[PDB]
């Protein structure tokens, strides 16, 4: 009954949480391989040193060499790592586009793919929903983690609305006319989460929620006009389904990513103690307000995109990279992040045919990416 | 397919309000059975030639000679319409002590029992739950009904905590010092046309939720020390509950009895459109604050009679019934209440036995009752 586990971008936040998830419980998982990509060895010693695993990944091939030993290196490592590693579960924890090959291998496999890269799902669209199971996909960011507990709370078809919870980011009730003026450090922190200065940007600009949208369309199949937003500035609630009798199912922890982790590995299990419970012997207030979409149209221009299919979604999570790459290079201002992905979406119309082959994806992420650099280069 | 639904208590709020959904879903449920008091017979008979069910019980047998026609009169008319009607759901929304043998009728058919009355488990106890098989009874009161539903997020074994939600009162807040001024108007008694003056008394001092989490241990069988009360003054989370990884499932919605009835009636099925759900268009915020036990200790007397076991939780509802009564006639102050349920349980150990009928029962809830009217008097 213990699980082998492949942690893949086993250095960076969700990747040391796991390990500590793992560490934790001896009687639950052991981890059977790391993959990484070079820029945090110290981490990655420390980690092949503390969990005795030495069937390691790691991309940049300099950095490889400075280490030794490295049984798989370059870009491909984590994807050869995935196909040559007996398993249970592979927690995909890498970033961007390069998470794609690693899932799509790791799928082929027959492991529960425990999915904290989101761009896979969002770029990989029905080719990785063609390579997948019923059930072998089991999302890790939290918003997707309390979608599938509160689905317990009814069969399918008693299913009204998934309700996913945003925070609001930094500038929640910001006017339009106040986003213009707003800096890479002004998008630098996040009220109850510590993230990366990509997935921190992305919380402020409502592009992680618009890309979680499509994720929950793609990971659920609910249909996007049964998809809502809702402003929560606390966090706690995570997210909710509305069944047809009138009921909401609610799920509330406090901020730690550790429980939809320990979900994600031990699906359907819960994990004992993998993290703090609310509590209710202090005074606390759950707080709700509407999104402006308005000001913030990225959920919507999410929801366009969703439903325009194929790798339409691709180009809506390609453009955004280049985009917010711009915006962190100090070239663009903050509210030209979605203006160039609705510019870009506008100008997409070949790419809502569906993927046969990976290439397809990469082809339209190519265009979009070029199609995202000409917006840019016009302002 | 279509349930057969015998309605016992059907002049009431709840009974009343179950018609009305039955009456939306005659796909779903048809009436069978109806049974009543008499005080008010004139509903009954109209509802004997609304939905054209014959099939009726009046207990009051003085009130019966006004028609001529019941095939069911007297006392235990609702037990033998009980035991002579085939039917899938008996609904038992009768009001004390006269529940309690339809209740075990009900269980000895069979069929699923849906149960709104209190003193089937808060009195009847382990006479009730030795003749319940699992799974038939279903609770219809709002908490209960939500606790029901949020234990669908994982296995039985899976449970840390329950936590019902109380709205706290009107009297929510009050120091000790405060308490003293209390008038029965105060407390919420008024010549409602429906709403009895006990319940409102009840919600007020807290015992209502102390009867509450009785009944919660007999239907879930969680222990005592590991249900709990937070105060929520809004009333949309109905009740919660927290696993053992630390994640919280709550239930949601608009007030509004309808949805757990309709459930209940359609366990495990839910019944479309039974209720509003929560709107998050407009702003909103759900607030806990800790119950005050010091000031508000009825919910631990509650887990102290529990606790205590076989026919003390009776002797806890009968020793409320006369305090609370004493008040509303002015014969002792709003914090006399629960300082009465105080001596009299704190007198009572000869009744942790546990009982072997429906008439122990009855004998530990007449001392009780005595017991109770000496503190009110002075004796
Ligand atoms: N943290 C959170 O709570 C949330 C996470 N997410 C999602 O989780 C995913 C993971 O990012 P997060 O853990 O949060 O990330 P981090 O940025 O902290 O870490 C990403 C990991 O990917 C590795 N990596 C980077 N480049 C490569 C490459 N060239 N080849 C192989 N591995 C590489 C990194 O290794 P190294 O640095 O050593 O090179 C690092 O271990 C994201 O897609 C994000 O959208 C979603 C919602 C919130």
């Amino acid at each position: 009954g213990r699980l082998r586990v492949v942690v893949l971008g086993s250095t960076g936040s969700i990747g040391t949480q796991a390990l500590q998830v793992i560490a934790d419980n001896p009687d639950r998982f052991e981890v059977v391989g790391l993959a990484a990509g070079g820029a945090h060895l110290d981490t990655l010693l420390r980690q092949r040193a503390q969990t005795g695993v030495t069937n390691i990944a790691v991309a940049d091939e300099h950095a490889a060499q400075r280490v030794g030993d490295i049984p798989y290196h370059g870009s491909d490592a984590a994807t050869r790592l995935v196909e040559q590693t007996e398993a249970d579960v592979v927690l995909n924890a890498l970033v961007g586009a390069l998470g794609l090959r690693p899932t799509l291998a790791a799928l082929k496999t027959g492991a529960r793919l425990a999915l904290a890269n989101k761009e896979s799902l969002v770029a990989g669209g029905s080719l990785v929903l063609r390579a997948a199971r019923p059930g072998q996909i089991v999302p890790v960011n939290s918003e997707h983690s309390a979608l599938a507990q509160c689905l317990r709370g009814g069969t399918p078809d008693e299913v009204a609305k998934l309700v996913l919870t945003a925070s609001g980011g930094p500038f929640r009730g910001w006017s339009a006319a106040d986003l213009e003026h707003v800096t890479p450090e002004q998008a630098g922190a996040h009220p109850t989460w510590s993230m990366g200065p990509m997935n921190t940007l992305n919380s402020a600009s409502l592009v992680n929620k618009g890309l979680q949208v499509i994720e929950t369309h793609l990971l659920f199949g609910i249909p996007y006009d049964r998809i809502d937003v809702v402003v929560h500035p606390q966090s706690i609630i995570h997210s909710m389904v509305t069944f047809i009798d009138g009921s909401t199912i609610a799920q509330a922890s406090p901020p730690d990513m550790k429980l939809p982790i320990s979900l994600a590995l031990g699906w359907p299990r819960r994990v004992s103690g993998a993290a703090a419970a609310c509590d209710f012997h202090t005074a606390s207030s759950w707080e709700f307000e509407p999104l402006d979409t308005d000001v913030f149209p990225a959920v919507e221009l999410a929801r366009q995109a969703g439903v325009a299919g194929g790798c339409m979604t691709a180009v809506y999570n390609a453009a955004n990279e280049e985009a917010a790459a711009a915006f962190l290079a100090g070239r663009i201002g903050f509210p030209a992040i979605v203006g160039i992905i609705a510019d870009v979406l506008h100008a997409a119309d070949q790419w809502a045919v569906e993927p046969a082959t990976v290439d397809d994806v990469l082809d339209a992420q190519r265009w979009a990416r070029e199609r995202a650099q000409r917006a840019v280069s016009g302002m």
